[PDB]
């Protein structure tokens, strides 16, 4: 079995149910240098200042390759109600909390996350991912459930 992608996500992602934040992040460390699977479904930035392409969806999740060019950012934002966990899979980036703080966001705490390595996106958390190198960003994400409704904050 030599496999492609979409197969190892049938295969890994396909049958989840209610999966936690972690259930997620051990999921995306199952897949076989997923660095080089994800390639060529990395996308330069079209209506976003990130490259942004959705490659799998069910009733369950939903998985997005994302690529930050150096120095951009995504906006501050919520999930609406699903989880997400991502993996840098080349790359590095600066992953900011924001603290709910009315209409406006005002910064929590921040911290980076690199290539292999993931970050956590709990219901209700607020966040920015930014990269501040000098290189581009490619991260694999996964919500749960799909994402409906996020809110963009505007920061303190
Ligand atoms: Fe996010």
């Amino acid at each position: 079995s030599h496999m492609e992608l979409y197969e190892c996500i049938q295969d890994i992602f396909g049958g989840l149910k209610n999966p936690s934040v972690k259930d997620l992040a051990t999921s995306l460390k199952q897949i076989p240098n997923a660095a080089k699977l994800s390639q060529p479904y990395i996308k330069e930035p079209d209506q976003y200042a990130y490259g942004r392409n959705a490659i799998y969806r069910n009733n369950e999740l939903e998985i997005i390759v994302i690529n930050i060019p150096p120095n951009k950012e995504t906006t501050v934002h919520d999930h609406g109600q699903s989880i997400g966990c991502a993996m840098v899979l080349e790359g590095k980036l600066l992953n900011s909390i924001y603290r709910s703080t009315g209409e406006h966001a005002e910064l929590s705490n921040s911290y980076f996350v690199h290539e292999g390595e993931c970050l956590i996106s709990t219901k209700g958390l607020i966040h920015k991912m930014s990269n501040p190198t000098s290189e581009r960003m490619v991260s694999l994400h996964v919500y749960s459930p799909p994402l409906e409704d996020m809110t963009v904050f505007e920061e303190q």
